[PDB]
């Protein structure tokens, strides 16, 4: 349970994986990239 210290903010981000994250900040602590900006979609 050791999560990155982020804030509260609603910016989610996709990762270079094509999981979504809370924002910047933790997607960035996961040791992963962002491809865009907002939630990812599970394809469609």
């Amino acid at each position: 349970k050791k999560v990155c210290a982020c804030p509260k903010i609603l910016k989610p981000v996709c990762g270079s994986d094509g999981r979504t994250y809370a924002n910047s900040c933790i997607a960035r602590c996961n040791g992963v990239s962002i491809k865009s900006e907002g939630s990812c979609p599970t394809g469609i």
